[PDB]
């Protein structure tokens, strides 16, 4: 539930590159053609004023994907395509030096279209141009928004555009404010968040049908699912196709144990034992009363936690996320619904204070997955009610890996756990 604001949080504690080890499967659409891929920036002979801001960025070599995006959307005549690779990888970057290829600062009217799920995630995107393009004097941005206010007649001499579904619709069509037909560049950026709505996938659809046969399109997603792909495949006509499977998780590094506990009361108890072994963790709580309950008794036992809680704007859950990695906190609280698919880093232990279970009731072994886990970690969850020990056991079939029964009462097998 709202993949937007996971997005969103996603970016803003997004340092760098995720590192991936699998292979660019790319899907030309003339498969008679070559496969070039290139390995530097100076082999794209970029216009020096962008190479610039690629390097002013920190940015010294092509990302996995970018090796074989960039040379594709730079490629004359343009060429269209549907791009899939996980959150990190660099997505953005790639269109955005797109962009600002094609680009002609001198002609004062937009020339490239970005649409964007929300206007928090235009942003994000925006701040990328404004960086890369920054040695572009005149270059000039606007946000075709729902809070912009905007009096008709107007014309705007922006060249780029990133907005919403919505308001971009009304700027093409209704309203005038831009010109379809002088668009050279069109991109759809994250198109996995962007058909959680009902509304976006006709807008963004009607949109792109505006514009010239000879303008490039451009969508990009997260995810590989099939909803996306088939909304894809009307989006983009005549597409190429680059794949980069998600970085799999092995879950063979980990140490995994398991304590039975009479009450909550008593896995508070058995959570304190284990503390002094510890090496930053992360404990996580079904609901938002258990993270604050729990945050709030550590507190008062000599330790300051960081609490991840629903009332927090995203701002503050990065902010949170940021203090945690920089070690000004030892141990972060969380719930399910705040830590699903953030990618935070620098994690070495994971309490499952409460076992992950979908709406179902049944076990959610992808949580599982993703939260624990070539360096070795640490995996205690705590079994309750004799269901959450039915539950523990279904979780250690799925994987057929066995979680030790850990005795928080004796210490010394603390230390055993802790080497
Ligand atoms: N070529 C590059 N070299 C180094 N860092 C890069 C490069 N391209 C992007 N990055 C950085 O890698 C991170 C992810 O880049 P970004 O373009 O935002 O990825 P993404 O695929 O669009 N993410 P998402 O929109 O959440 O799916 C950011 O910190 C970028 O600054
Ligand atoms: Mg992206």
């Amino acid at each position: 539930e709202d993949r937007a604001a996971q997005s969103l949080l996603n970016k803003l504690i997004r340092s760098n590159l995720v590192d991936n080890t699998n292979q660019v499967e790319v899907l030309q659409r003339d498969p008679n053609s070559p496969l070039y891929s290139v390995k530097s920036f100076e082999e794209l002979r970029l216009k020096p004023q962008l190479l610039q801001g690629v390097y002013a960025m920190g940015f010294n070599r092509p990302s996995k994907i970018q090796e074989n995006a960039l040379p594709l959307m730079l490629a004359e005549p343009p060429q269209n395509l549907i791009a899939q690779s996980q959150s990190g990888t660099g997505k953005t970057a790639a269109f955005v030096l797109a962009m600002l290829s094609q680009v002609e600062p001198a002609n004062k009217y937009p020339q490239c279209l970005c649409l964007s799920p929300t206007y928090e995630l235009a942003l994000q995107t925006g701040k990328v141009i404004e960086q890369m393009g920054k040695f572009y004097p005149e270059l000039k941005l606007a946000y075709a928004v729902r809070g912009n206010k905007l009096e008709r007649g107007q014309k705007i001499s922006e060249q780029i555009v990133i907005g919403t579904p919505g308001t971009v619709l009304d700027w093409c069509s209704k309203l005038k404010f831009i010109d379809p037909k002088k668009i050279k560049v069109f991109v759809l950026d994250e198109a996995d968040v962007m058909i959680a709505t009902q509304g976006h996938q006709d807008q963004s659809i009607r949109i792109q049908r505006m514009l010239p046969r000879n303008c490039q399109m451009l969508l990009f997603s997260a995810t590989f699912e099939d909803s996306v792909w088939k909304f894809a495949q009307k989006v983009v006509p005549d597409p190429n196709v680059i794949k980069l499977k998600r970085e799999e998780e092995t879950l063979d590094t980990i140490k995994q144990y398991y304590v039975l506990c009479s009450s909550r009361d008593e896995k508070f108890q058995a959570l304190c034992n284990l503390y002094g072994a510890i090496a930053q963790a992360m404990i996580f709580c079904h609901t938002r009363k258990t993270a604050s309950w729990l945050a709030a008794e550590l507190s008062k036992e000599g330790h300051q936690v960081a609490l991840l809680s629903g009332e927090m704007m995203v701002e503050q859950r990065a902010a949170v996320i940021e203090r945690f990695r920089e070690g000004k906190e030892k141990v972060l609280v969380t719930t399910n619904v705040c830590a699903r698919g953030i990618d935070v880093e620098q994690v070495s232990v994971v309490i499952n204070f409460d076992l992950p279970v979908d709406k179902d009731g049944n076990p959610d072994n992808e949580t599982y997955l993703h939260r624990i886990g070539g360096k070795r970690g640490l995996a205690v969850n705590m079994v309750d009610s004799k269901h959450s020990m039915n539950i523990l056991n279904r979780i250690q079939e799925h994987f057929n890996k066995k979680i030790e029964r850990l005795d928080t009462d004796d210490l010394d097998e603390i230390e055993k756990i802790a080497n």
